[PDB]
């Protein structure tokens, strides 16, 4: 799913293809926006288990008391809320590829039991005593230094020295060159398609500030900057004027 060529994302590229074939744990860092799902797919669309499913579990869009759920499922009445059987992700990426996205957000608790279930394939469903056990492989992503974490008492040691085999750097947003005009161009197409407009190109103004802002929310901002332009415009090109704050005015600082 990424887009473009530039030297920092060629040398991605090649961790990918190489890493896919290995059922070696992946552990992607970057900035915000630089694109951890988009890698961890790619890794699983390169791997053998491409076929089977890749499940990507988003450890920051839900409670942290039900990441555990979320995880591992759980059984009719394991706790309050509990109206239905759940089958954790763990089941959903069996024979293929689990994505353990913001894994710093698990509380201590939960990682221990992810530590046992790394190392045996075994879990319990929430509220189960029964194991079970799957095959995945698995990549973790973490806006968070996850070094950082561990020294904070915030992660679990064995656990991070665990999944720490196959680092992946993914390069911020202002340093993949052509990248950025590339990745935009296909944003602004696909946002002209769902908000029924018809942008096609971008002013020299707008491509030169697009190449030279430090982008420090990465392809997030670019996504927002784009989706603002689209709503705000109807044109068939993107004129300076439309560019929103603070991209300019930040710009100069
Ligand atoms: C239309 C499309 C594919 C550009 C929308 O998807 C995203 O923006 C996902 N993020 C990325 N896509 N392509 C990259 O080269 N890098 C990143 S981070």
């Amino acid at each position: 799913g990424f887009i473009g060529n530039s030297l920092p994302m060629q040398a991605v590229y090649r961790v990918i293809e190489s890493a896919a074939s290995s059922k070696a744990t992946v552990f992607i860092t970057g900035e915000s926006g630089t694109g951890k799902e988009v890698c961890a797919e790619a890794i699983h669309a390169a791997s053998p288990r491409h076929d089977k499913p890749f499940i990507a579990l988003n450890c920051a869009a839900i409670p942290k008391d039900l990441i555990e759920s979320e995880l591992f499922g759980h059984v009719k009445g394991a706790f309050t809320g509990a109206s239905t059987e759940r089958q954790g992700a763990v089941e959903m990426a069996h024979n293929g590829t689990l994505m353990l996205d913001e894994l710093c957000e698990m509380d201590l608790d939960l990682q221990s039991k992810l530590l046992r279930f790394i190392q045996t394939g075994t879990y319990q469903k929430v509220g189960s005593s029964k194991m079970s056990s799957v095959d995945v492989r698995f990549v973790c992503a973490t806006n968070r230094n996850p070094w950082e974490e561990v020294q904070e008492g915030r992660f679990r040691e064995d656990l991070y020295y665990r999944l720490h085999v196959i680092p992946i750097s993914l390069p911020p947003l202002r340093e993949r060159g052509g990248d950025i005009i590339e990745i935009a161009h296909a944003l602004l197409g696909l946002m002209s398609l769902e908000e029924g407009k018809s942008f096609s190109r971008f002013s020299e103004p707008v491509l030169r500030l697009f190449e030279s802002y430090s982008w420090p929310g990465n392809v997030r901002e670019l996504q927002n900057v784009i989706r603002n332009i689209v709503v705000l415009n109807t044109d068939d090109e993107v004129k300076l004027e439309m560019v929103p704050p603070p991209i300019l005015e930040h710009h100069h600082h």
